[PDB]
């Protein structure tokens, strides 16, 4: 039939005046992998428009959660702003993408890197049973320009006190919990995550995924190259996942 069905919004919840997260209907049929994305729509006149989000939520849970940063003058942000309890999105029928962590052998440290809205196929990724125990640590990086933007802080600092560590970073504020002041490609040139990790880093134990704005991806996909780790690719284990978060 349809490549989509008609689900509803359930809740929208604003973490600050631009950063929400909101819940919509998740059909019995809907099957995704945790750090994959969902395509979602609306009606428009007698079109459409549709974007991509990654799920946030658990693979188990009974609703479908995402993280959407309102953007100034970005038509599907404008939707959502206005959007509330019982009005109709539409849930295209496949998820999709290549965050998989579980194509990484059992036993290393999972590095999880990520600015802005891309931590949100990672806190999915979180919600496993699973990843704490095939890994022997499992790590995530969250850089944002200020802390207001550090919305998960709370849950994951919690978390965090094999184990999960929880690193923020604050790229344009000085925040005397993490690291601030500067970029997550130089938090790895200079050693700096490996320090707050207390956890040496090595191409042999090490495998990172990386979900963030196009410039920190290459930055830090180049950066990690420079450092000795390679892309995984279908028949090449190496040690480096990575997708743009927009
Ligand atoms: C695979 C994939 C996964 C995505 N996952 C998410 C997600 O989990 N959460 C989310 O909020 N967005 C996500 N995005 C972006 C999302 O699809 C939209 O682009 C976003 O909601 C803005 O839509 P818009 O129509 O308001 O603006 P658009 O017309 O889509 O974009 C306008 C401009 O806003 C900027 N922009 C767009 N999205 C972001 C963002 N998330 N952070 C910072 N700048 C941005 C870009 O500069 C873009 O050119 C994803 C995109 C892709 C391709
Ligand atoms: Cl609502
Ligand atoms: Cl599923
Ligand atoms: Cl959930
Ligand atoms: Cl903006
Ligand atoms: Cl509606
Ligand atoms: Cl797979
Ligand atoms: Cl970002
Ligand atoms: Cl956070
Ligand atoms: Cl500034
Ligand atoms: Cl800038
Ligand atoms: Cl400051
Ligand atoms: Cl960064
Ligand atoms: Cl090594
Ligand atoms: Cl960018
Ligand atoms: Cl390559
Ligand atoms: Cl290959
Ligand atoms: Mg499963």
């Amino acid at each position: 039939e349809a490549k989509f069905t008609e689900e509803k919004i359930l809740w929208v919840k604003h973490h600050t005046p631009k950063l929400i997260t909101f819940a919509i209907s998740r059909p019995e049929s809907y099957r995704f992998k945790a750090g994959q994305f969902s395509r979602l729509g609306f009606y428009e006149g007698k079109g459409f428009i549709w974007r991509a989000y990654s799920v946030v939520s658990a693979e188990y849970a009974d609703t479908l959660e995402y993280f959407a940063v309102l953007i100034q003058d970005g038509p599907m942000s404008a939707l959502f702003a206005k959007m509330q309890q019982g009005d109709t999105i539409l849930l295209d029928k496949n998820a999709t993408g290549f965050l998989l962590p579980e194509r990484f052998p059992d036993g290393k440290d999972l590095v999880m890197l990520c600015t802005g809205s891309g931590i949100a196929p990672f806190l999915s990724i979180l919600e496993q049973p699973e990843i704490r125990q095939r890994f022997d640590t499992v790590n995530l990086i969250h850089s944002v320009s200020f802390p207001e933007e550090l919305i998960f802080n709370d849950r994951l600092a919690a978390l965090s006190e094999h184990s999960f560590r929880f690193v923020p970073v604050t790229t344009r504020a000085a925040n005397p919990s993490g690291l601030s002041g500067k970029r997550i490609p130089e938090l790895l040139k200079n050693n700096s995550i490996e320090q707050a990790l207390h956890t040496k880093l090595t191409p042999e134990s090490t495998r990172f995924m990386i979900c963030g704005n196009p410039e920190m991806v290459k930055d830090t996909f180049q950066t990690l190259l420079d450092m000795g780790y390679a892309m995984h690719r279908n028949r090449i284990p190496g040690q480096i996942m990575m997708e743009n978060g927009f």
